[PDB]
């Protein structure tokens, strides 16, 4: 069974850049739009504002930035890809309000075998010193992201998760390296959400930041 890697390489021709939308950012509500990679494998779902601070995204957006210093920063805490130097910045939440990361394989002869997966270092250094909204990890504290399948109509095929980080003791740290996501539990899966959740949260949702990163998403034929 041959198996592809998803790539967003040679789109972004500046440093420090991201997936631009080609509608107008306001700061009254997110719109959606979607970019598909160049190979026309999968969809992805992106959404995109300015509340008066710049651009600003949730669901996927392929970038390159490399800042794992600045604490609201959507890049991997590695500060580099996987694969290259594009990888893929995740704002995903459920809910009401929610602004879901939810990807269409497009090529339905494949399905996803997995996909690299890291700490953004805004929920990083939340986890490590707290940001304000988020508090500082202890014993007992997680950071996970639950990825769920559907068929093309939406229903459920399946569901997997990963821990980002787990917190024995109050010497432990989150996860700093990229780590492998197997996606395959997911069955034949069409869509597939990805959503965050953390120990560190409340009433309203996750205090600590809902972003996450991908990358070398991987294809398998069925
Ligand atoms: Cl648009
Ligand atoms: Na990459």
């Amino acid at each position: 069974k041959n198996e592809v890697v998803v790539s967003f390489e040679n789109l972004l021709t500046e440093e420090n850049s991201q997936f631009i939308a080609d509608g107008t950012p306001n700061n009254q509500a997110f719109q959606e739009t979607d970019f598909k990679d160049p190979k026309n494998l999968i969809n992805f779902n992106h959404y995109y504002a300015d509340w008066g601070s710049g651009y600003s995204f949730a669901g996927f957006s392929y970038m390159n930035i490399t800042d794992n210093q600045t604490a609201n920063s959507p890049a991997p805490i590695t500060g580099k890809a996987k694969i290259g130097s594009v990888y893929i910045g995740v704002d995903s939440t459920d809910g009401e309000y929610g602004t879901p990361a939810i990807l269409t394989i497009l090529d339905t002869n494949y399905k996803l075998k997995g996909t690299w997966i890291a700490n953004s270092t805004w929920a990083y250094m939340g986890m490590i010193q707290g940001d304000g909204y988020a508090r500082a990890f202890k014993a007992g504290d997680w950071y996970k992201v639950t990825a769920t399948g559907y068929d093309e109509a939406g229903n459920e095929t399946g569901k997997a998760e990963i821990l980002l980080a787990n917190y024995k003791t109050d010497n432990d740290l989150p996860v700093k390296e990229w780590i492998w996501f197997d996606l395959t539990p997911l069955q034949n899966a069409v869509k597939v959400k990805f959503i965050p959740d953390s120990s560190d949260k409340n009433e309203y949702g996750m205090n600590t930041a809902s972003y996450f990163c991908l990358d070398g998403i991987t294809l398998i034929e069925k």
